[PDB]
């Protein structure tokens, strides 16, 4: 698959000279962090997401890696790359607009959006698992599975994003450059290992955020790291029911416990004891069915 090349100046124009103000005030800034800033734009009669990246060589390597993974990987649960820009000063990546932003922002009800129902959350969990399965089937390791990297479209379909740090398989490799988000990382990933088993662990943290509506890490909280609730539940100090997001009216105990069981399995500290993505996908499908 080949992408439409965009002029840097057309992208600069449609994003109101890369306006870093929120949409609420009259700016184009939608979000940031993914080794760049994502702005709202309007190209070839469509609303778009323009990612302005953002060592300069390491950032360009992430730019090429995203294009390479996007050229090979086309799936309904992955973000769709429309084109890129390299001609100007900054490196730009153009995507199909995801009106519902990120799963992280929707779980926190950022900007006054209504809480996601249990029914929508079940669909998002299944969709995100289908996207990870597609990546693993095609021998790709994401390396940064988190709620901020799960986008939501006009129908709340889960779309995995940010393939800049993605790695090929088609074992277990080691690296000197340890990348990812701490609160979501498997123990071995924090040590330098590169394995698809690390994506499973991070997805387990995502499932906990979906059940609880709580961020993976919170400074003003006990436990500070969401993954530690697994121990509280296993040591009968608490139950998953004590953790269920109260911003839902349609959550039943059975399906919540079925999703928690998947999360708990994903969160096994020993990489080889975790289920593979196909098993995760099967278990999440059985939950609804
Ligand atoms: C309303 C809205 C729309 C979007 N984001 C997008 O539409 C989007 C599409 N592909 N993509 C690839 C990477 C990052 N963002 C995107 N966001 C958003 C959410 C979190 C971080 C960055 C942008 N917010």
């Amino acid at each position: 698959t080949r992408f439409h090349s965009f002029s840097f100046y057309e992208l600069k124009n449609v994003t109101n000279n890369f306006d870093e103000r929120p949409i609420s005030v009259g700016g184009n800034k939608m979000g940031e962090g993914g080794f760049g800033v994502v702005y709202k734009g309007y190209v070839n009669n469509t609303t778009v997401a323009v990612k302005k990246l953002a060592t300069t060589e390491e950032l360009k390597q992430q730019f090429d890696q995203e294009i390479k993974v996007m050229a090979k990987c086309q799936h309904e649960n992955l973000v769709e790359l429309l084109g890129f820009s390299s001609d100007g000063d900054d490196l730009c990546l153009v995507y199909v607009y995801m009106p519902n932003g990120s799963l992280l922002d929707r779980l926190s009800c950022l900007d006054g959006t209504p809480p996601l129902s249990w029914h929508m959350r079940c669909k998002i969990a299944q969709g995100a698992a289908n996207g990870i399965n597609f990546l693993h089937e095609n021998h790709h390791i994401h390396r940064d599975i988190k709620s901020a990297n799960i986008l939501l479209d006009e129908a709340f379909t889960a779309k995995i994003s940010d393939f800049g740090l993605a790695r090929a398989s088609e074992q277990t490799v080691m690296t000197s450059r340890i990348v990812g988000t701490t609160a979501y990382m498997a123990p071995e990933a924090l040590r330098g290992e590169i394995t698809p088993k690390s994506d499973i662990y991070s997805f387990g943290v995502v499932l906990l955020e979906i059940i609880t509506g709580l961020p993976a890490v919170d400074e003003h909280r006990e436990p500070q790291l969401l993954l530690d609730i697994k121990e509280e539940i296993e040591d009968e100090e608490k139950t998953i029911e004590d953790y269920i997001d109260k911003k839902m009216n349609d959550a039943d105990s059975t399906s919540v416990e079925a999703m928690y069981s998947v999360a708990s399995q994903c969160l096994h500290e020993k990489k080889n004891k975790r289920p593979d993505i196909k098993k995760v996908q099967q278990l999440l499908q059985e939950m609804t069915a």
